[PDB]
């Protein structure tokens, strides 16, 4: 079937940002009919995922516990309520949550409505290596049904991935754990081959065969009635496709792949990549294979058989994986470095801690991050990536001098360090105060993080290359300007004296001994790495559990 057939109304709006102009050029990109034929080693597969989600045992949450995941910014409701009230428990909002809830249990086959919209992310014109970027489509149902997922399956998508596949669930892992795993993996090989899989339009390849396989999964959990007729239907009139409506509430065409915007999109785009690839290892016949799965994004380590033999496998695994509906944009290639290997567009770089001793640590190309880092500080915007890359790459170079020290003067110029933000983790919304990174890195990276030096050249190469590159002052100035900002931090007290104490010691000629940040423990990092949730609509504040006085 076509992944999605359109009736020719336009997708209607909601260095550069991408827009509703460049839409035509996406479509026709992600339109195509789905060939697939399935086989032994798929379908042995698929056994043994379903044999661990039989040890799922999945809660029924509440109407009030899925109003307090919803984002405050949410998009509103054709039903004549939205966000705010949905996180108010209003009358009117509960009414109808309800009233979706009910007609997902008596209705089990009428399509649901969903809108289709253009994202408008922010990505760097460079004329060296082709052009701009199509900007990516955004599939979602109305806000009472986004309530109703939630219900039925927000425990689900929790818990299933990891208990599933274990060890190569992505998602599960802060950034210093994945390094760990992958270097572990790497380590564990006698002579280690790895490679990147990148599947051309992944959501596009989802057929409906996959969902309803995806769903056969979910099925194996031990659910509450409700919650099963719920996946049931939610599937049949949801998840395996639909009618899509635009932003101007004109019939857009009809889509028969994955929704983007669904709660299940990450888990069962992780479930679909895993299930083919374990597969497609089998039928290309890698040798001791270990993966590292997170949505469409796949990553191999496995066992090499010579530079030739390896060759070979990776195109023998490129042609099980097409057969099973998951042909490749770039073609696969072997990497014998582990640092070689670019996976969630970021690598595996190595410092040094405070005693010489030797730190691996996630990192990435910062010519993203610093872009859509240089629009937020030009604009207001709903997410703060910058936030979310300080968080995320705190170890890292690129985030300490530049991300650091630009956004801590920025907050202290406009006296909003106390100020919560939101930011992405893993597809999840986070509404975060500045003044909590010094804890929130201590406990995701590790007191080191804020020690590492011995930067690889390589690293520090194509740190100074960017920063020439987009017109940024060089690290020198970086160095000036944070002990400016540190002195400021320092002179304030309590968590904006740690802000310049931990964050800002590299930028010191004579180096502070940093002992572990004791409010650190109090913070409720419990729902941080277990899920994907990548236009899953999900949001949490960050909290503190029993402080005491004195901090
Ligand atoms: O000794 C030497 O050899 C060099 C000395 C030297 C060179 C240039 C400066 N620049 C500045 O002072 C100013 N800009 C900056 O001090 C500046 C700060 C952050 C900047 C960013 C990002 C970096 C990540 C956080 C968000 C801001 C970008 N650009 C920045 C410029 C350059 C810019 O204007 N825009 C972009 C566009 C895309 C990506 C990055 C940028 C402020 C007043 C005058 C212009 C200062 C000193």
């Amino acid at each position: 079937s076509m992944s999605y057939t359109w009736t020719g109304a336009l997708i209607t709006p909601c260095v550069y940002a991408t827009t509703s102009r460049s839409a035509s050029l996406r479509q026709k990109k992600v339109t195509f009919d789905r060939l697939q034929v399935l086989d032994d080693h798929y379908r042995d597969v698929l056994k043994e995922m379903k044999a661990k989600a039989s040890t799922v045992k999945a809660k029924l949450l509440s109407v009030e516990e899925a109003c307090k995941l919803t984002p405050p910014h949410s998009a509103r409701s054709k039903f004549g309520y939205g966000a705010k009230d949905v996180r108010n428990l209003s009358s009117k909002a509960v009414n109808h949550i309800r009233s979706v809830w009910k007609d997902l249990l008596e209705d089990t086959e009428t399509p649901i409505d969903t809108t289709i919209m253009a994202k408008n992310e922010v990505f760097c014109v460079q004329p060296e290596k082709g052009g701009r970027k199509p900007a990516r489509l955004i599939v979602f149902p109305d806000l009472g049904v986004r309530v109703c997922e939630k219900m039925a399956l927000y425990d689900v998508v929790s818990t299933l991935p990891q208990a599933v596949m274990g060890s190569s669930y992505g998602f599960q892992y802060s950034p210093g754990q994945r390094v760990e795993f992958l270097v572990n993996a790497w380590k564990a090989k006698k002579c280690p081959m790895g490679f990147a899989y990148d599947t051309r339009c992944f959501d596009s390849t989802v057929t409906e065969n996959d969902i309803r396989v995806e769903e056969s999964i979910y099925q194996c959990c031990d659910l509450a009635p409700e919650a099963r007729q719920a996946i049931r239907s939610l599937t049949e009139r949801l998840y395996i496709g639909g009618p899509l409506t635009n932003s101007k509430g004109q019939n857009c065409g009809y889509r028969r792949c994955r929704a983007s915007g669904v709660l299940t999109t990450s888990c069962g785009n992780t479930l679909t990549c895993y299930l083919k690839a374990a597969a497609a290892c089998r039928a290309a016949k890698l040798q001791d294979c270990t993966m590292l799965v997170c949505g469409d994004d796949l990553v191999v380590i496995c066992e090499s058989a010579g530079t030739q033999e390896d060759e070979a496998s990776l195109r023998a695994f490129t042609e099980a994986m097409t057969r099973y509906s998951a042909p490749p944009g770039d073609p696969p290639k072997p990497e014998y470095d582990l640092e070689l290997i670019t996976s969630c567009s970021s690598n595996v770089s190595v410092a040094h801690d405070a005693s010489g001793k030797r730190v691996y640590y996630l990192t990435r190309d910062p010519t993203t991050p610093l872009a859509r880092a240089a629009w937020e500080t030009a604009r207001h915007t709903p997410v703060n990536s910058w936030l979310g890359n300080i968080i995320m790459y705190a170890p890292t170079l690129w985030a300490r001098m530049i991300l650091m020290t630009h956004f801590f003067s920025i907050l202290l110029a406009q006296e909003q360090l106390e100020k919560a933000l939101d930011c992405q983790i893993y597809g999840a919304c986070y509404s975060i105060e500045p003044l909590d990174l010094p804890q929130i890195i201590q406990r995701l990276h590790g007191l080191s993080a804020f020690s590492l030096h011995s930067y690889s050249p390589g690293e520090i190469n194509r740190v100074a290359s960017c920063l020439r590159k987009l017109g940024v002052p060089p690290l020198r100035v970086w160095r000036h300007r944070a002990r400016s900002v540190r002195a400021r931090l320092l002179s304030q007290g309590g968590r904006a004296a740690t802000c310049g104490k931990y964050l800002f010691n590299w930028a010191v000629r004579t180096k502070l001994k940093l002992t572990p940040i004791p409010a650190a423990s109090q913070l409720d990092l419990s729902s941080w790495f277990v899920a994907g949730y990548s236009g899953g609509d999900i949001y949490h504040s960050l909290s503190r559990a029993r402080p005491r006085w004195f901090m």
